[PDB]
């Protein structure tokens, strides 16, 4: 039988010229690739943006392999053609509003979208045909041969695709005109390259209904026709994400770790590690330091370039020897392990659980944030939101169950030093989704927690397809269908539909969360602040014999905020590798320093100047790519901002006395970055 | 035959207790009246507001007189009963959007609402029954007898009134629940008192938009039926109008609505045959005016504006720099120079822009520059000729007197006038006293009423509104939402005199301030203005060691600001209605407590609306504003008007040092006061 890799492709949006793109990373944490005129990868990316400051699309190369794992191309003996059919769709406008973990069936049927009352997006549209038309679906496109190109355009929808849909005409805010979901190409030997959207994000309100973006996902079909006209067919999936603004920095739990974990616990991917008959990991499984543990430590060690998480420093200091498996070092390994949060169970209404605990202790001397130190998958809504009393809460991050099992085996001394055998997972499969966020997912960046649900897969790393080209040709896509509920596979648009519509809202808010740590069932509460003030006046320096009566009055103010983080609260990151927050300035020449208004080497806010959600929707592409300036020298990283469109931004230095009224404060100033709409 | 006075009553909104009211002024520029328990007027008003800072309603007393001009009351010998029926309504939500002079048929049929394509308010409602239901109409109420009271309430609509309408349920913004248009009472002798609304303004859309908004302004018909001992009866009619508060009742408008009715009367109903020839349509140049009756009030009114606006260029028109009562030849050149500084009236012809009311100054030659008179906005200083998809939108930039006032001023100038008492005009004092306290000009749209009042077709005679149909017709049909009384010419319905005004009226009040008026292009009031600033930044570094140099750096940046409709320069700062919506007024608190709360010393001129920083705040907090009043009223001829009764406690205050704005701490020797409303109080 044939196989296509990667099993889940990953492309990234870009607004540069349609013909100006990079190719996929070839490993987790790898840079994307420049290419030659044959569309073969050459060197790692030189610049992420074009000269005009537009972000280049990143495309995914897919390859097809025969029974003995040899690659099939148009040059293979006995191959006369290879035809790729890709069907991408965006179902976001047709899906439910995002309400954290509501709708996630891993918590049981009582957490279904219907049982939780989650409203549909664009809720005034209630007939099925009206819901279907909210989907962006241009039908499938096909590509085959040497150096082919075809757009997934509203202008070349096949005649056989009876139900296309898209936001038509001139949109009233953001991007005006939707045109394309991306481009399919082949290289010089017939391999597929899928390129995604252009960063379109527009709608007809200011508010939020009737909005769209050009994120998409869907099916990949490959038909290889042999010289005698027989054929074989094999499938994969494809996902488009917004730009990876720090591609060398890897998420502690990636989506590859997610697929792997789902695989181990549900598809017998690693029989030695987990006993599928009983539903437990095997305590005799021996982990491997370099394969299983080291990546966690390395990933933790790079968050400092995009966030302030210094409390994690002890987990990569090598204050003791992480490679020493002896009894003498066991107390040390166990102490390291015991600082990681165990996983919550997935039971509705159970709040007092390890992911609601912030610190090791609150006794002075014994205070450390537990690990990894980041938000969990619901630090936003309390138990009592949305007219529920048992809304699922998950305040703080944990590793996935498989990572954590393997870490425990390390802690126990059940691990080796030296080479391990690879798991039965292709490296091409890990290289795509290993660059996507795995946790937390609220909703996340590329994908959300449907990817944790084994019912969407036909085997580890492989998305199950619902139906086929001939079905969708006649019927179109099914707007209300939940692949997690039906269990019979995914439709185009299913992997990305749950994310924010438009994505730049995920991006604007993927920063930090201020998370309560005193009441397990509470994230936010109403806060009433009453300030009662008595003003008393007296007059003096009066002549002898003169007096004037004092005067006094009382005033009060009452401020009510319906939903604010309950104190005491902890400053917690969301997705530092995918949405940086605290970064170093990198302009080393006078011109870049004048334009950026900053010296090099200073830590500042990554998004400075993008002061509103509407600005992010329009100017996302102006932001920097965080990159290792010392990449040639392994082990001595120096990550700074590169390629920020500094000219977009204006700048004012406000003296502190401007705010306070005290001119002595003007010895200190506050830098303010912003975007003036009136600039040319 | 009976007659009812006033012909057109005027009441004013108030949010104090329903039982806490003052009665109508008795003369033009008169204070309203306190009253006794019989509801008879006593002495002029003490406080305009109650102790809680809520404005007291002003009610209108109506009286009915017999064929001898003798007043009839329940105490009159041959009188068995007097029964009053008042039908007030608010048609504002069912009328057209206000678009300055569009719809005004005095400019010809080509200026009709339909020819001009003016849209309806709440334009999504198009069936006649749905338009009708936008009207606030609770039917008529009747009152008779000694000390009666009946509310114009949603809870006492007569069963015979088949189509009442009003905004039901809870409104989403501003006032939540509509309940009443006002109160009818009788006094101890059976006279009518009409009190109007309570200041309700609410709607279902956000004004920060403005569809499905309502206020409790109203107007409508008054019917009096007098029944005699023998059970015979006679009937007579009047009209009634409710306006927002008069915040400076002692200060009179240069042209009042009494002047409007008078002018309309002279020109169209033969009210004064010796002044105007109705067969040829011209004034009579041999009419001899009277200084005290005709001229002096203009001069006096001009002289009061200084208490509420900065109009110092008008000072020469009341200085007595020469003798205004000298009608001799030797003084004619002076009287003529005075008259010639007044704007003549524009002709109401579409497309004719180069006319006297587009002219600001006597000239722009140094030494010969004076703003023409009266110096104020006209009835369209807002929209240009090319607005609203039109090419010949009617413009009228600057104020003129009315045609009658100006005729009489010219008779003065020519020396055709008397000193001494005059013949009164055949107009009751009781008719001038009501509407003489309303704005007559300009009307864009105005305050109480707008330019329909200038149209003779709504009148059956001078000062008398013509009634369309009758009580039975409205019992069955309700009111006619689309009907223009000015187009049909067969009379007014309840709601017709106020429906054109802003909905809610607090928009008219928020904007009745000043206008920056272009005076270079007669067809233009506003234009788009594009300001492009192109900036080259250049850097050089110096004081470097010997042999060291670094290159200069430079770059270029630009901003392009586009405002779509702003006054076209050069422009002139022009008032709207200083008497009715004050702008520059004197602070009035003479004791320490009032000064601490106000944050100001007494005697300082400051902005009247300070702290009301948005339209939405005006809609909520109109009633906090001051009444401008003569603190020296006991001493005739020595006025001293200041704010009184401002609800200072509503407002917060910040003193901003100028260096907070500029970045230069040396500028901190100077500060700017900023008043505002913190909703979290
Ligand atoms: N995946 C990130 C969502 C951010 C949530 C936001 N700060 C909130 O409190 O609503
Ligand atoms: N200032 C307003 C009009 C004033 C309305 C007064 N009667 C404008 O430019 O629209």
């Amino acid at each position: 039988a044939l196989s296509v890799h990667p099993s889940i492709g990953v492309a990234r949006l870009g607004n540069a010229n349609t013909d100006n793109f990079v190719l996929n990373p070839m490993e987790i944490g790898g840079l994307p690739y420049e290419h030659d005129v044959d569309l073969k990868p050459t060197t790692t990316v030189v610049n992420f943006k074009d000269e005009a400051g537009c972000i280049r699309r990143q495309g995914q190369v897919f390859k097809v392999f025969g029974a003995s794992n040899e690659e099939l191309t148009l040059d293979s003996p006995n191959v006369k053609n290879i035809e790729w059919t890709v069907h991408l769709a965006n179902k976001k406008a047709a899906w439910y509003e995002f309400r954290e973990l509501n709708g996630n069936l891993l918590y049981g049927r009582d957490n279904s979208y219907s049982a939780r009352g989650v409203p549909w997006r664009n809720a005034s549209k209630t007939a099925s045909s009206e819901r279907q038309s909210l989907i962006i679906d241009l039908g499938p496109r096909s590509v085959s041969g040497v150096m082919a190109t075809v757009e997934i355009s509203i202008n070349n929808i096949p005649e056989t695709y009876l139900h296309p849909s898209y936001p038509s005409g001139e949109l009233l805010q953001g991007s005006k005109h939707f045109e394309s979901l991306g481009t399919l190409r082949t290289d010089s030997q017939g391999r597929l390259i899928v390129l995604g959207g252009y960063g379109f994000a527009g709608g007809n309100t200011d508010g939020g209904d009737d909005w769209y973006d050009d994120i998409s996902d869907g099916s990949v079909t490959c038909v290889v026709t042999y010289s005698d006209d027989s054929s074989e067919t094999s499938t994969a999936w494809m996902v488009v994400g917004s730009p990876d603004f720090a591609p060398e920095i890897v998420n502690i739990s990636t989506l590859s770790d997610t697929c792997f974990d789902v695989g181990v616990r549900n598809f017998d991917l690693v029989p030695d590690m987990y006993d599928s008959a009983t539903g437990h990991y095997k305590s005799d499984y021996v982990a491997n330091f370099d394969r299983d543990i080291l990546p966690i430590i390395q990933r933790i060690s790079q968050y400092q370039w995009v966030s302030n998480v210094q409390s994690m420093s002890g987990f990569f200091s090598f204050q003791f020897d992480y490679r020493d498996g002896s009894a003498a070092n066991k107390a040390n390994r166990m102490k390291y392990y015991n600082y990681f949060r165990q996983l919550d169970n997935k039971v509705i209404g159970d709040y007092d659980q390890p992911q609601q605990v912030l610190m090791s202790s609150e006794v002075e001397g014994d205070i450390l944030p537990l690990m990894p130190m980041n938000s969990g998958s619901n630090s936003v809504s309390s138990s009592n939101f949305y007219d529920l009393t048992d809304n699922v809460v998950e305040k703080f991050l944990a590793l996935d169950a498989t990572q954590l099992f393997l870490l425990g085996q390390w802690a126990e001394g059940e691990f080796t030093a030296g080479p391990a055998d690879d798991y039965p997972v292709s490296d091409m499969d890990t290289a795509s989704i290993g660059n996507c966020v795995g946790l937390p997912m609220c909703p996340g960046i590329e994908m959300t927690w449907s990817l944790q649900n084994p019912v969407i897969y036909k085997d580890a790393y492989q998305i199950k397809h619902y139906q086929d080209k001939a079905y969708f040709d006649v019927n179109g896509l099914t707007p209300e269908r939940d692949e997690c509920e039906e269990e019979t596979g995914c439709e185009p648009g299913d992997l990305t539909k749950r994310m924010a519509c438009p994505w730049q809202a995920d991006f604007f808010n993927c920063t930090i969360q201020t998370v309560n740590f005193s009441e397990p069932s509470v994230n936010k509460a109403s806060q009433t602040e009453t300030v009662t003030s008595r003003t008393h006046y007296e007059w003096g320096n009066l002549p002898a014999g003169v007096s004037v009566p004092d005067q006094s009055s009382v005033s009060a103010t009452k401020n009510v905020d319906e939903k604010v983080p309950l104190p005491p609260a902890y400053y917690s990151y969301w997705w530092p590798p995918q949405s940086p927050w605290d970064v170093l300035t990198g302009e080393l020449d006078t011109e870049g320093q004048l334009h950026s208004h900053l010296p090099a080497g200073q830590q500042i806010n990554y998004a400075r100047g993008i002061n509103s959600y509407s600005q992010m929707v329009e100017h996302w592409s102006a932001l920097a790519f965080i990159r290792d300036r010392n990449q040639n020298n392994d082990g001595f990283p120096f990550f700074t901002e590169t390629e920020r469109n500094h000219e977009l931004f204006d700048f004012k230095e406000v003296l502190v006395g401007q705010v306070t009224g005290n001119s002595e404060d003007n010895e200190t100033s506050l830098p303010v970055f912003f975007i003036n709409a009136n600039k040319e």
